[PDB]
C-alpha cells in the first residue's frame, strides 16, 4: 500500500525572506492523515492558518503567494517543492514573518532537514491525483499543460532573452522513474538579473536577495564567484518552481507537466482549469504499492 507520510520529528530553521528581508523563523512539525500541509502564521494573535491550496494563492508576481484576508504567506513555492519530491503528505508549517526564509535559493537546506528529521508513514492511503484528460491554458508565448502519463514527469522550456544564456533556448525533462529530485533538482536556486533591479526596487521585491541565496547575473557575469550548481541551473530552478506550484493541488500528481515560458501565474491558472474540469482527472489510491506507475524513497 502507498501510505500518507508526515513528519518523524519536528525541522527548526531561521532564515530571511527573499522579497521582504524580514528574519524568519520555520518549524515543520508532524499532522495527522488528511491534514495536508497547512502554514501558521505564529506571529499574529490569534494565529492564521492557510492550507497550502490553489484556491488560497493570491498573489503570483515573483513568487507564488498563500493570503486568507489581510494575511500572506509569502514565496511558498521552494518549501513546497521539497514537500512534494520527498512525498510528505501531512505537515504544519509555523512561520514567525510573511515570508518563507529563501535559505540558499534552492530546495536543497529543506530536504536536508526534513532527511535528517525523517519521515512517518501513516495508516492512511496516499490519494493521488491522476491526469485522465490533456488540460492546456496558454497567456500570450506562455503556456502550462497536464498530459495523461503512468507515473510523474516535468518537462520546462523557456527563451530568457539574456546575453547569460550565449544565444540559447533553456530547456530540462525530468522524469521521477529515473531522476532523482534530490541531486538532481533540489539544489537548483532562485535568480536575478541585475536589469531587473529597477522595476524590483520599484515594487519592493527581492529585499533579502544578494549572491548568499541566488544566482545573481549581471549581463554576461554570475556575480557568483563558486558559480553554478548544474550547467542547466536556471532551468532546473523553473523545474523545481513548478513541482513547488503543483503541489497547491493537495496531493501528489499522476501525470505529465510541459512549461512553456509558464511562471507562478500561469502555473495556478493550470492547477485551477484543472480542478474545475472533472472529466480531466480522478483521485486514486494504490492497495498494492508493487503496481503503482510511482514510488517513493525509504522514509
Ligand atoms: C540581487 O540579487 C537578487 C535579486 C533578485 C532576485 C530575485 C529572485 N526572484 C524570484 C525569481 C523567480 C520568480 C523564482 O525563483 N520564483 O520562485 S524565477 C527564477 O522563477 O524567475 C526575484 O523576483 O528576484 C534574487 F534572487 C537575487
Ligand atoms: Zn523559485
Amino acid at each position: 500500500m502507498i501510505k500518507q507520510r508526515t513528519l518523524k520529528n519536528i525541522i527548526r530553521a531561521t532564515g530571511v525572506g527573499l522579497h521582504s528581508g524580514e528574519k524568519v523563523y520555520l518549524t515543520l512539525k508532524p499532522a495527522p492523515v488528511d491534514t495536508g500541509i497547512v502554514f501558521s502564521r505564529t506571529d499574529l494573535d490569534p494565529v492564521v492558518e492557510i492550507p497550502a491550496r490553489a484556491e488560497n494563492v493570491g498573489e503570483t508576481t515573483m513568487s507564488t503567494t498563500l493570503v486568507k484576508g489581510d494575511v500572506k504567506v509569502d514565496t511558498v513555492e521552494h518549501l513546497l517543492s521539497a514537500m512534494a519530491g520527498l512525498g510528505i503528505d501531512n505537515a504544519y508549517v509555523e512561520l514567525s514573518a510573511s515570508e518563507v526564509p529563501i535559505m540558499d535559493g534552492s530546495a536543497g537546506p529543506f530536504v536536508f532537514l526534513i532527511q535528517s528529521a525523517g519521515l512517518q508513514e501513516q495508516e492512511a492511503a496516499k490519494k493521488f491525483i491522476r491526469i485522465k484528460r490533456e488540460v492546456s491554458v496558454e497567456e500570450g508565448d506562455k503556456r502550462a499543460v497536464f498530459v495523461p502519463f503512468d507515473g510523474f514527469k516535468v518537462s520546462f522550456e523557456i527563451d530568457f532573452d539574456h546575453p547569460v544564456f550565449r544565444g540559447r533556448t533553456q530547456q530540462a525533462s525530468v522524469d521521477f522513474s529515473s531522476t532523482s529530485f534530490v541531486k538532481e533538482v533540489s539544489r537548483a536556486r532562485t535568480f536575478g538579473f541585475m536589469r531587473d533591479i529597477e522595476y524590483l526596487r520599484s515594487q519592493n521585491l527581492a529585499l533579502g536577495g544578494s549572491v548568499e541565496n541566488a544566482i545573481v547575473v549581471d549581463e554576461n557575469r554570475v556575480l557568483n564567484e563558486d558559480g553554478l550548481r548544474y550547467e542547466d541551473e536556471f532551468v532546473k530552478h523553473k523545474i523545481l518552481d513548478a513541482i513547488g506550484d503543483l503541489y497547491l493541488l493537495g496531493n501528489s500528481l499522476i501525470g505529465e507537466f510541459r512549461g512553456f515560458k509558464s511562471g507562478h501565474a500561469l502555473n495556478n491558472q493550470l492547477l485551477r482549469t484543472l480542478i474545475a474540469d472533472k472529466d480531466a482527472w480522478e483521485v486514486v489510491t494504490f492497495e498494492d504499492a508493487r503496481t503503482a506507475p510511482i514510488s517513493y524513497m525509504r522514509p
